[PDB]
């Protein structure tokens, strides 16, 4: 089996590189980041603007939706992150405290935490209601390119330049576990399973690779695709067939059967590299965006 995802609709309107696409987790609504400065949110279904979200002087590198749906994080170069409510569009805490270029985010299943990582080599954890940073983690000895909560957030998934994965106790703030292989390629993205049991961890040395980290063994490796340079975010798709789903510097999505770890499909369309790709949380939809020369979004369906 295969998938046959297809173009559906193209969402142009950020005036700089896309950084960062999402589904809200009901399904409704899809929020881009981009390093213009500015949010912007689509209708999932038919990639209809919906509304420009605004307030970071710098550059966002990332964005997350709250489970509930009704709440996003940023991530930008200004150093700060930002908690806003979609509705009303308003910033309710900017959450201050990292030396350096945040790069990504994201809230825990409960919605009362944050947490972020930085250029300044640290993992924060931070407080929805106060927006206060409740602990700063030293996690890497360079720049935290991905963080995530697992399915109950107990645990916390680092990834960072420096070539290592870590997984952190959330309440302790203690490291439990470091993750590496043979080769010590920067690890450029992480992300737990939707069963918590694996973490997904992308390598610039053109792979993609599934860890049991319990065991701290690899179980799957993924390649065929291009990443050497970017922090290129990859996805588990669960709708329909289990795949893995990716952006790639040779301006293409790229789809894996999860099992067999074989090239199922590859979407063309892109014109640059496609930095960020997002699974639909019911539907076979791909969300895809690409870099400065292409600066437009694109929406897949099976």
């Amino acid at each position: 089996v295969k998938p046959n995802y297809a173009l559906k609709f193209t969402l142009a309107g950020h005036t700089k590189a896309v950084s960062s696409v999402k589904f809200s987790p009901n399904g409704e609504w899809l929020a881009s980041s981009s390093a213009d400065k500015l949010i912007k949110i689509w209708g999932a279904y038919d990639g209809k603007f919906e509304k420009t979200i605004s307030g970071h002087k710098l550059g966002i590198s990332d964005v997350a939706w709250s489970s509930d749906s009704n709440l996003l994080v940023s991530a930008s170069d200004d150093k700060t992150l930002k908690i806003w409510d979609v509705s009303s569009g308003k910033c309710l805490k900017t959450l201050k405290g990292h030396s350096n270029y945040v790069f990504c985010c994201n809230f825990n299943p409960q919605s009362n935490l944050i947490v972020s990582g930085s250029f300044d080599e640290s993992v924060r954890i931070w407080d929805v209601k106060t927006g206060k940073c409740l602990k700063t983690l030293p996690a890497h000895s360079d720049p935290v390119s991905a963080v995530h909560f697992n399915r109950d957030g107990s645990l916390i998934v680092s990834s960072s330049y420096d070539g290592l994965c870590r997984i952190w106790d959330t309440a302790s703030g203690q490291c439990l576990k470091t993750l590496i292989d043979d080769d010590n390629p920067p690890v450029s993205f992480v992300k737990f399973s939707p069963n918590g049991k694996y973490i997904l961890a992308a390598t610039l040395d053109n792979t993609l690779k599934l860890w049991d980290y319990s065991k701290g063994k690899c179980l799957k490796t993924y390649t065929g695709h291009k990443n050497e340079k970017y922090c290129i975010f990859a996805n588990f798709s669960v709708t329909g067939g289990k795949w893995i789903v990716s952006g790639s510097e040779d301006n293409l999505v790229y789809i894996w059967n999860l099992q067999t770890k074989e090239i199922v499909q590859k979407l063309q369309g892109h014109t640059d590299v496609v930095i960020s790709t997002a699974c639909h949380p019911t539907e076979n939809i791909i969300a895809s965006a690409a870099l400065e020369n292409d600066k437009t979004i694109k929406l897949w369906k099976s």
